[PDB]
């Protein structure tokens, strides 16, 4: 028989077991094929995938962050070109842009799932504070005014910080600035994807508006030293009135109720990100699946990728991971009438914006994580009083290095 190996990032509570439950229909129908998943944590995934593409010590298949697909596909001989091998008509068209290398008609990944970051809020905090979450989060200015009412609000003894967000030590550092830059009227690169432009007046206005929510005491500053995992868990413990998070947190908050009696899940709602002066824009992320060119079982691997794109496999993986399907027909399933999931779907569809799918973007994210986190060091005044001018200089320095990276293509 054929033993297909696959790498997956931690997309659900028990990643390997949950993947195996989703692929069981495939292996039942193909008893001569087995699937063996291996988990690779997000922090190491880019290094391990890059090394596997070069060395040939690689699985047949790997999950790849959507923002990294062009980086891997652009490596000569790294991935199987999938152009014309997958029926793209079943996919939500917008999810295909990250599967192609910008500037080419070459498809090197298959969209697997998508995700966006939405605004979670505590319903009990909002009522006690006189905040109507149906209208008071709709714009930047109403949002900031709501945070002032929410900051220091007491909810059953606990004093809550208005907004809680991470600041360091993972890939989300740039993701969490993204829609603030877009909403201000900026972008990270030019239309060609060849020149960094996030030091523009508009991009800086978004960076300034967001970072100075913390300077004004509305965003919890101790949390800016932490990563996404820490802040997701803190919100689940009732530490903040609001937070921007992906849909996967619904899984952990649900488990917290079922296992520990924590009913935070029943006290929260979700709404779209507030509208900025450019209009509403949201982060569009997700993951693709790729076949390594060193695979000795490419026919079987392609069969597995096609199964992962089937309606039922898309629905079942969404139920366990809370990620959004990339296949249109999956949204016909009754599961998608869930009020929370509908917000993420509506947001990504109407307003989701994905980074340019250029080969240098993966390298830029490494620079972003190190560089933009220094904005929070400025805000936290670990080395002198906050200065907007320091933030500007940080952004310009990061932009200069991003430019050198882009010019390697
Ligand atoms: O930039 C690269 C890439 O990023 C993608 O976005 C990723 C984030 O980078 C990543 O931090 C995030 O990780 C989630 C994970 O999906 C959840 O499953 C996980 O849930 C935990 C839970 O907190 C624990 O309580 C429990 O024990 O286990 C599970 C899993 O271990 O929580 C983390 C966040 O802390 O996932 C994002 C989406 O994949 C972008 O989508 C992509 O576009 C980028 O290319």
């Amino acid at each position: 028989s054929v033993k297909l190996t696959m790498w997956i990032m931690p997309n659900s509570d028990t990643p390997d077991q949950d993947l195996l439950k989703v692929v069981k229909p495939f292996t039942d129908a193909n008893p001569h094929i087995t699937v063996e998943p291996t988990v690779v944590d997000w922090s190491a995934a880019l290094t391990k995938i890059t090394a596997a593409a070069t060395s040939g010590e690689a699985p047949d298949i790997t999950q790849v962050g959507s923002t990294w697909t062009a980086a891997i596909g652009a490596m000569e001989g790294a991935l199987v070109e999938l152009t014309g091998k997958i029926d793209t008509s079943a996919f939500v068209e917008s999810t295909l842009q990250s599967a192609y290398i910008k500037g080419t008609d070459k498809m090197f990944g298959m969209p697997w799932f998508t995700e966006t970051r939405a605004l979670f809020y505590r319903k009990d905090a909002c009522e006690k504070a006189g905040v109507n979450p149906e209208t008071d989060f709709a714009t930047w200015d109403k949002f900031k005014d709501a945070l002032k009412k929410l900051n220091g609000i007491e909810v059953d003894g606990k004093k809550l910080a208005a907004l809680g967000m991470p600041g360091k030590n993972d890939w989300n550092v740039v993701h969490n600035f993204s829609w603030w830059i877009y909403g201000a009227g900026g972008d990270f690169v030019n239309e060609e994807g060849t020149q960094a432009t996030f030091s523009s007046e508009n991009a800086l206005k978004g960076i300034k508006f967001y970072s100075e929510l913390a300077v004004e005491g509305l965003m919890d500053e101790p949390s800016l030293e932490k990563n996404t995992s820490d802040i997701e868990s803190a919100f689940g413990d009732g530490a903040y009135a609001t937070a921007f998070m992906g849909p996967w947190v619904i899984s952990s908050y649900t488990k917290n109720k079922e296992e520990n009696g924590n009913d935070l899940i029943d006290k929260i709602g979700v709404t779209m990100v507030p509208e900025g002066p450019a209009g509403r824009y949201a982060f569009m992320g997700g993951s693709n699946l790729v076949i390594f060119n060193s695979s000795k079982n490419k026919d079987e691997a392609l069969e597995l990728l096609k199964f992962f794109a089937s309606k039922e496999a898309q629905v079942e993986y969404s139920k366990v991971s809370k990620m959004l399907p990339v296949v249109k027909a999956a949204y016909e399933d009754p599961y998608f009438e869930d009020s929370l999931m509908k917000v993420f779907k509506e947001q990504v569809d109407k307003y989701g914006k994905h980074y340019a799918s250029v080969p240098g973007w993966a390298s830029a994210e490494v620079i972003f994580s190190e560089g933009l986190s220094k904005i929070w060091d400025n805000v936290m005044e670990v080395d002198g009083a906050y200065s907007y001018d320091k933030t500007v200089q940080i952004v310009k320095d990061v932009e200069s290095q991003i430019n050198q990276i882009l010019q390697e293509t």
